[PDB]
Order: C-alpha cells, then sequence, then structure tokens
C-alpha cells in the first residue's frame, strides 16, 4: 500500500 499511495507524487 505505501508504495501504491507514494505515487502521488
Amino acid at each position: 500500500l505505501a508504495a501504491i499511495l507514494a505515487q502521488a507524487l
């Protein structure tokens, strides 16, 4: 999840 949400930036 961390890496997916990180796609925001």
